[PDB]
């Protein structure tokens, strides 16, 4: 009746890459957690739902805008947050090698 | 006599990356340089040259690491080279862009 599918199913998509890519910044300096299970998920939604890299830059911004509320709470030193950029960019780097990876030379 | 291939090729096609990439960040915030031509080449070698994400984030740590020498003789405020991030982050994002549009569903 009031089927509201609109491109906030995507959005919907991009919330669970939030909480997942959380769950990456959050095992990425783990010692045994599965974060290639965490960062395949994401690698898959994202190439699964033709995302462009401009959409997590900003989950990213939005994310580290999160992560720096918080430090503030932990009274640490954002420092860790300031060292999320390589996690930003091994992110992505991440699923973008997948997408070389599903390449079969067209030459 | 003393063909002297090797890696080191790959090494100059580095070392190009090296000029180039600088010309990025240099006419990144141009006016009117024909960066993406720029761009082009980058993610055309990148591309030719089977070179990987890591590559680049080396390049990245490298030039970030000369632009940071420069700084300190420009006395500015790094804060331009604190910002190189999103360039780097660019870059590959650009680069990879085309790999995506390299991709004709295998399904």
């Amino acid at each position: 009746a009031m089927a509201r599918m609109s491109p906030a199913d995507k959005r919907k998509l991009l919330d669970e890459l939030r909480s997942i890519y959380r769950t990456i910044v959050l095992e990425y300096f783990n010692t045994d957690a599965k974060v290639n299970e965490r960062i395949d998920e994401f690698v898959s939604k994202a190439f699964f739902a033709d995302i462009s890299v401009s959409q997590v830059l900003e989950i990213h911004v939005e994310l580290m805008d999160t992560f720096s509320k918080q430090l503030k709470l932990e009274g640490r030193s954002e420092d860790i947050l300031l060292d999320y950029r390589l996690t930003l960019i091994d992110v992505i780097a991440h699923l973008c090698e997948m997408y070389r990876r599903s390449i079969p030379r067209e030459v």
